[PDB]
């Protein structure tokens, strides 16, 4: 599987804001063929960034979605956006481990 | 809960040996305390640091664990570590869907 994070640069005090637009729109890619999930992740140190952490069984399956839907599903919204960046960090999972055993 | 992402620079080419080495590991932090498992993450595109990408319940355990038993838990090993720098990202986690 992979990973596909988008790094959002998101100014301070626009976080919660930020939080309230994810959190509503949590379903949104819900059944997209490959997609695994994802999560939204606050920064606490180390980062200013939040990173969406999203997962696919592929590369193709995540190009697919990107390249046609994501951007589709945009035309008639348009409220924001409270964002001022983003870059796609991308990865092959290796291993994936749970905490017991 | 919480990510803790060890993002680590790989020299080009140690890649290979790096994922052995966390491969013949990967259960080395099974069961801790609070611990809910771990990722190793190939960069291929927009990074090119290694990110492990650990979960755990809250904050208190995984510094619990990095402080205490994950410290400890080198003696009387020798590798020679093929990474070059690292950088602990925090993180709290705001959602998580399937
Ligand atoms: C510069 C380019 C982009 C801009 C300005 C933009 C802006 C936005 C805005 C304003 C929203 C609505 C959030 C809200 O206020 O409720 C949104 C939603 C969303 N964006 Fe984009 N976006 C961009 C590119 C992308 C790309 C490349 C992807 C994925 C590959 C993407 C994935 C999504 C998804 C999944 C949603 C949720 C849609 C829903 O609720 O149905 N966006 N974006
Ligand atoms: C899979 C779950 C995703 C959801 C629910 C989602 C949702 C959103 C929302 C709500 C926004 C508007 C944020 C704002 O108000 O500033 C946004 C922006 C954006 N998203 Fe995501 N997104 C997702 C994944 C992705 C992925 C994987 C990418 C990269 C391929 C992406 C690329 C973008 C870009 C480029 C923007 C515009 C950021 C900016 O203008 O600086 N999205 N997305
Ligand atoms: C500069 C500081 C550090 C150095 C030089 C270092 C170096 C190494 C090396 C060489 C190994 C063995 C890999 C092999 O098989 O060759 C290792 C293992 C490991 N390291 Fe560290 N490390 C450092 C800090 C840390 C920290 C802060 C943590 C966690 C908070 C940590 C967590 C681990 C874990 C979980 C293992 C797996 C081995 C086990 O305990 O069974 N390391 N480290
Ligand atoms: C939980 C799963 C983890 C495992 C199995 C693990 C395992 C390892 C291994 C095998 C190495 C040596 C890599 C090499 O040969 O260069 C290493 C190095 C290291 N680890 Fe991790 N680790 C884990 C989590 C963490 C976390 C969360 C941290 C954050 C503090 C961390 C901090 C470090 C540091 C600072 C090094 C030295 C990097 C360098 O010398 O540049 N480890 N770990
Ligand atoms: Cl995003
Ligand atoms: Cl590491």
């Amino acid at each position: 599987p992979v990973v596909k994070i988008n790094a959002i640069e998101v100014p301070a005090g626009a976080g919660p804001e930020l939080e309230k637009r994810f959190a509503h729109r949590a379903h949104a890619v819900e059944n997209s063929p490959g997609f695994l999930g994802f999560q939204l992740l606050r920064p606490v140190k180390g980062e200013e960034r939040y990173f969406v952490v999203t997962h696919w069984e592929s590369d193709e399956a995540f190009q697919a979605w990107a390249n046609g839907p994501a951007i589709a599903a945009h035309a008639g919204h348009r409220a924001n956006p409270v964002a001022t960046g983003a870059s796609l960090l991308e990865f092959e999972v290796v291993l994936d481990v749970g905490g017991t055993g």
